[PDB]
Parts: C-alpha cells; sequence; structure tokens
C-alpha cells in the first residue's frame, strides 16, 4: 500500500479515485478523519487549502481531488494515448467537475427548495456527455479513445450519484445508460461497488442525497 | 497551430491563456462573440457545454479554460520538468480555479451585498499561495520549480483582478507582491498588459470589478 487517502467517512470527492485504485488493482490505506478530529483544528491547519482529501504517494503529498486523479492518470497510464487524447480527457473531466460543483451546492446549500429545479435542468447538463459518447465509436467504448482514463471513473461516479438523486435520469440517454452498465460490470470495480467500505459510506457528509 | 480563440469581448476566463500565448511568442486569431450574436443561439447550441471560450489548434477544438491551459502547458513545455512537478502545477492551478469560482459568483450574483464579507475572507484565501512560494526557494522564482508553468499565468491573473477588487490586498503578502512585480516586468507580458487589446476590454462582462 504505497498510497494513503486522508478524508472524512463519506464517498464525496474521494469516490472516483477509490474506484480508480480498486479497478486498477492498487492497494491503499484510508486515514479516516472524524468531524470531531476536524473540529479540533490542527489537521485543517496543516492542509494547504484547509480542506480534504489529502493524498500520499510515497514522499509526495497532494491536495485537490482532481490533482490526485490527474496524478494517478499520469503515473498509471490512464491519460490517453497521446497529447491530443490527454486534452480530450481533461475537457471531459472539467465538465464533470462543473456539474459536480452544482450538485454539491444543491446538497449542501439548498437541497429542499432547489431539488425540483436542479432535476428539471439535469437533462440539459447530461446531454453533452451523451454527445461525447456518440462521437467516440458510437459510444461502445470509453468516454475518450479505446482505453479507460481517469475521466471515466469521475464521470461514472457523477452518473451514479445522479441516479440516486433523480432515479431514471439516464433513461432518456441510451449511450450513458449502457456506458454505466458496461463500466459497472468490470470485475474489480463490480466487487468494490458491492463492498461494505463503499456501500456503507454515505454519499455526502450531511446525509442528504 | 496557429490558434483561434473564440470569446466574448472581455478578459474573464481568457486573460490567463492570452498572457501565456503573448509571453511565449505565439500568434493567435481572436474571434469575438458579441452578446447579440450569442443570444441568437446558433453558436451556443454548438458549444459542447453551451459555453465559451472555444479554442482551435488545427482541427483540435477544445472548450474549458483550464483544459486549454493544460493543453498549452504540455505542448509548450510549461508543465514542469517531471511528473512530480506536473502534480504540483496542477495542485496550484486547482487552488487558483477554486478562488476564481468564488470571485465569479461574487461578481455575477452578489456583488453589492457580498463584497465586504468576501474581502474580509480574502487574506485567508491568499495565504496558501504565499506558503507555496516560500516552499519554493524562498519564493525567488516561479510558483513551481525554476521555470515558468501555465499555473504562473493563471495565478498572476487571479492576483491582478483581486488587486482591482481590493486595492492593497497583496501588501500583507511580501512574496506574492514581489512575485507579481517580477512576472509583470517580463518584456512581452508587460507590452501585452499595456496594449489596447488587453486594457480596453472589461475584466468581467457585467461591468463589475
Ligand atoms: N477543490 C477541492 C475541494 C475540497 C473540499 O471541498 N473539501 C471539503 C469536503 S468535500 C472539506 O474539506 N471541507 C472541510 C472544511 O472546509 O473545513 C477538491 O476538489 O479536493
Ligand atoms: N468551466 C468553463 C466555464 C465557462 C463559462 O463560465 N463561460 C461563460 C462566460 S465566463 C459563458 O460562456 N456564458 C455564456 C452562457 O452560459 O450562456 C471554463 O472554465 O471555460
Amino acid at each position: 500500500p504505497p498510497y494513503t487517502v486522508v478524508y472524512f467517512p463519506v464517498r464525496g470527492r474521494c469516490a472516483a479515485l477509490r474506484m480508480l485504485l480498486a479497478d486498477q488493482g492498487q492497494s491503499w490505506k484510508e486515514e479516516v478523519v472524524t468531524v470531531e478530529t476536524w473540529q479540533e483544528g490542527s489537521l485543517k491547519a496543516s492542509c494547504l487549502y484547509g480542506q480534504l482529501p489529502k493524498f500520499q504517494d510515497g514522499d509526495l503529498t497532494l491536495y485537490q481531488s482532481n490533482t490526485i486523479l490527474r496524478h494517478l492518470g499520469r503515473t498509471l497510464g490512464l491519460y490517453g494515448k497521446d497529447q491530443q487524447e490527454a486534452a480530450l480527457v481533461d475537457m471531459v473531466n472539467d465538465g464533470v467537475e462543473d456539474l459536480r460543483c452544482k450538485y454539491i451546492s444543491l446538497i449542501y446549500t439548498n437541497y429542499e427548495a432547489g431539488k425540483d429545479d436542479y432535476v428539471k435542468a439535469l437533462p440539459g447538463q447530461l446531454k453533452p456527455f451523451e454527445t461525447l459518447l456518440s462521437q467516440n465509436q458510437g459510444g461502445k467504448t470509453f468516454i475518450v479513445g479505446d482505453q479507460i482514463s481517469f475521466a471515466d471513473y469521475n464521470l461514472l461516479d457523477l452518473l451514479l450519484i445522479h441516479e440516486v438523486l433523480a432515479p431514471g435520469c439516464l433513461d432518456a440517454f441510451p449511450l450513458l445508460s449502457a456506458y454505466v452498465g458496461r463500466l459497472s460490470a468490470r470485475p474489480k470495480l463490480k466487487a468494490f461497488l458491492a463492498s461494505p467500505e463503499y456501500v456503507n459510506l454515505p454519499i455526502n457528509g450531511n446525509g442528504k442525497q
């Protein structure tokens, strides 16, 4: 176990990277931080931007969930076959991040009064991803190219958490639906998604989803 | 190359990539999109995520400002000397992006009532960058390593727009102050920042800054 993930006991911004590690057959150590430990102050005080996750790869300490993903994509060969693909992978990931931010604000700042709006606008937000798939070998493979990239794990998590928020939201999108099923069927990932370490963790830190 | 930048006639999310292109001796064509043109709908409907900027590098069309920056970073040698530096460059850029997002929400949604609170919390938001500089050879050169990266351009823009929003905000940060002074003095960058094509564009589209 050369990697260490320091985070709160929630899926949140660490779910995609955990899926990547699990699917890639990589070993890691989870350093769980409880709300109490956080409230004490010291740890937050040591974090670059005062937030988690924190990640250790040997002697290298990183912060920022997308920085961690790009790092693993870079060192594990999950960043496209060439520079042209690397750019498309980034483009996809940034799009995922944008929607993730909107999702986070809903959950933490206006879940009750904003849900219906969010849900009605959701299909307009998902359409771009359906488009990218239709444009890459008829959506029969990955989001970019013929190989899995760190953007697939991030997109998959986004899709999964949206199905929980708005059941059947992928029904109008044939390629996204098939994509989720296909990736979810990968043996190592399938086992992980069914394990207690994933299943018994809440999606968000406030219990809403 | 060559490159085509498609954006509204404002600095905004295109300022950093323009500074990079100018300073690194690149040439690009600016395709200005007027609000009247945007509101008509044809171009927007064509944009992957329904938003600008759009960037062309031959037949490679990209969207997402940070994707454009990383693309230029890896093709122009502005992404660190190795994998560890690349990770650090990403960490800095994601931090800049987080703060830029807060700045944009302030500008577009709560300028009048939220400015004071924002400014009061600004020192805490800038401290991590002052810290990063101190950890890199006492902050005598660049944000990461001893050669310029795309993160330097993005960070420079963030600091420039904050000095306009809150005059004197960098006075408390000696390393960040000196850093902005060094970078602004770079010949090509200096000339660009003094030119009409930069100076005569508003920072943000809604006329607030
Ligand atoms: N851009 C950062 C954001 C990290 C973040 O928002 N962390 C939250 C949890 S999702 C946190 O640490 N909150 C604790 C605090 O702000 O005190 C990333 O993507 O890693
Ligand atoms: N994550 C995108 C955000 C782009 C963005 O916010 N674009 C705005 C202008 S700054 C836009 O195109 N607004 C027009 C619209 O949404 O209709 C990026 O970083 O490029």
